[PDB]
């Protein structure tokens, strides 16, 4: 229906002058989504306990079928959660670990998860090692270090017992070689946790092939539901180890469960994540609204996968030559986003100046981070955006960079 | 300006059928707060970026100091949180306990609580007691048999560390001593954390009095803001047990000590609090309008919290004496809620009876009530709230009488 680019911006809700090139951090929804999203808000506001109660759970497991077909998974193995770092960790508490069990982290970790990583050992007796990776590099170099560090532990006495692995490190993004990771964990007997926070919504993916022991993803950040949203996915074989959320709620399950009288006002795993403390489900709630925007207005999942892509290389490369440096490259381009290096050597005012410049002036936000000396800059394609609006940031970032 | 009652409902969103005698589980939010709710959104979905980096703290940080000064605590004190299982969850995982160290609940502990502990002993070492409480009681013998803990938890020469107290009861629905179980627990040296999920909004509170170790609420509960919306008070003393937010985040203190990447750039505990996962902060943001319109058109604090209790007394009341049953007292209601005891008596028939009582209640009256079994009977909880009059309650009264009748 809608052409991509900037005619995409009428079914969208940003003020005419606001680039948004950095659309996963708060999400980007369509004005069907806005106005579904308010009418549920009608509906809590009209009659809470009946929404609550009566209403809100159809909506949400038909969002839990949708989210589940766009994976090619069951509906059996996906549950909701707030956020992506709540997924991952309620994962890792769950896991019992041995003082001869390892953790195999990489040095592309998200920074809470190393957090995670570091406050459970001061509690419990298992051990950790980060995997050095130094972008850029080939995703069968990474795929080698990784089975060198699986294989060094063997070899010390100790046990590989779990690998955090990410589909796009966050920043500087890049897409990793996670399905070879996956296959490198199986063939070792590690178990495979995904960090999908950028996924579902951005690329293709089939987990009934990839076959993770477990996958977190962040909906909010590419599938134009509003923030936070996010799914766990966690197949038949792997829900035993599942038996608390974080924080733990009502659908505990002892290792030796219980519910309320007032729950009689579905497996075991599926409620664990039914009977949790007090939360808003409305974000999740419009998943359905935003896939039929995706379908109807812009052709479907593939199309708006290909657009991001070819938008992120073709923008990504002409910010990189206006600015005479280089998109981060070893695909691990096979994805809506480009990191470009800014020719700013390394902080901190200079920074906020950069920051608040594009803010305050230019009415866009970009995210930063010091890697290999230099400071690099996320770029995030959305099909709203065209090719000129990277000139635009290109020569924005040159005359700051300048100045 | 306008007289609590049903000359509030056209300050709040509620259809005119409905009746909310559940506020708590939701919240329940005048229209001030819903418009002030949506220009939030508007502004979030215009400028993402923008209302999210620059607009939302300053909001979110006159909130703190408002929830602060309700309280009688120092801002640097009160930090926010998702909801209060989250805050009390938080608060249980930082502090490190041994093997000889004791955790003290009660039979009135909010099940999620004692799940966590159950969770938690599985990887550390330490013990729990449980005081028996059987509802109803006198407060004064909760304290007793608390103290008795105490004293026999010592004599096993293990040490009671910290003891898990509430304000109000989840269900069954009474006010707690526990303003004397907080003195029992510094006399003796064991740490309170207080379950104040029921608390601010309901009631008056005065932490700088009260002293409390720890002190969990949830704002939605009954401040007039929209679910979830907790906060979490610690006592300047207490911080340094305090290093991580649940799930942890970037704000995380090392246990060496020293806490932020390069984007941060663009007091040690509350950063703790404010460099978190993703997650939305309008509820807070509702704050300081909530507390407006409770200044302004309800005539402030101690005025709403004592209609709500006037109402909750008077109410009950007339609940039980439709069904010819009774309120749960001490043989405690200082508060917005009454529980009410229904004429039916406790198998595989509970839950259907328990679901048509539900639908009964929600498809064709238009209401919603929680149910809970205590002693061989079914007790149904009643929430006052300013939009609310007595009519209501025997209205309700009436309603749960035919209902009961209808399933005996």
């Amino acid at each position: 229906t809608t052409p991509f680019g900037k005619p995409m911006l009428k079914h969208f809700c940003m003020n005419p002058e606001y680039r948004n090139l950095n659309a996963p951090s708060c999400g980007s929804w369509p004005k069907t989504v806005r106005d579904q999203w308010r009418r549920y808000l009608d509906d809590l506001e009209a009659q809470p306990d009946y929404f609550s109660e009566v209403k809100q759970g159809p909506v949400i497991q038909e969002a839990r079928r949708e989210v589940a077909q766009l994976l090619h998974a069951r509906v059996s193995e996906c549950v909701f959660i707030s956020n992506a770092t709540t997924g991952i960790y309620t994962v890792l508490h769950n896991i019992p670990f041995d003082k001869d069990d390892v953790i195999i982290t990489f040095s592309t970790t998200y920074g809470a998860i190393d957090n995670a990583i570091a406050s459970m050992a001061e509690t419990q007796p298992f051990q950790t090692r980060k995997v050095t990776v130094d972008l850029p590099m080939r995703g069968e170099d990474i795929v080698a270090r990784f089975e060198g560090m699986v294989a060094q532990i063997k070899a010390e006495g100790l046990h590989p017992r779990l690998a955090v692995l990410e589909t796009i490190v966050s920043i500087p993004a890049i897409r990793m070689p996670f399905e070879s990771l996956v296959q490198a964990c199986q063939r070792e007997g590690v178990l495979s946790l995904v960090d999908g926070a950028h996924s579902i919504g951005q690329f293709s993916l089939n987990l009934e092939v990839l076959q993770p022991d477990f996958f977190i993803m962040d909906c909010h950040k590419w599938l134009f539901v509003p923030r936070p949203c996010a799914a766990l996915y966690v197949p038949e074989r792997n829900q035993h180890y599942i038996r608390s959320t974080i924080p733990p709620s009502f659908g505990f399950i002892p290792r030796d469960p219980a519910l309320p009288l007032w729950s009689k006002q579905a497996t075991d795993f599926e409620t664990i994540f039914a009977y949790v403390a007090t939360s808003d489900n409305m974000p999740h709630m419009c998943i359905p609204t935003a896939l039929k925007f995706r379908r109807e207005v812009c052709g479907g999942e593939e199309a708006i996968y290909q657009y991001l892509r070819v938008l992120a290389k073709e923008g990504g490369d002409r910010v990189a030559a206006i600015l005479g440096t280089e998109v981060l490259d070893e695909e691990m381009r096979d994805c809506g986003i480009a990191t470009v290096r800014l020719p700013l050597a390394v902080v901190g005012p200079a920074v906020h100046y950069l920051s608040m410049t594009l803010a305050e002036t230019h009415k866009t936000w970009l995210p930063l981070i010091d890697h290999g000396g230099y400071i690099w800059v996320r770029l995030c394609a959305q099909i709203y955006l065209d090719t000129s609006d990277f000139e635009w940031i290109g020569n924005v970032l040159k005359e700051i960079c300048e100045t």
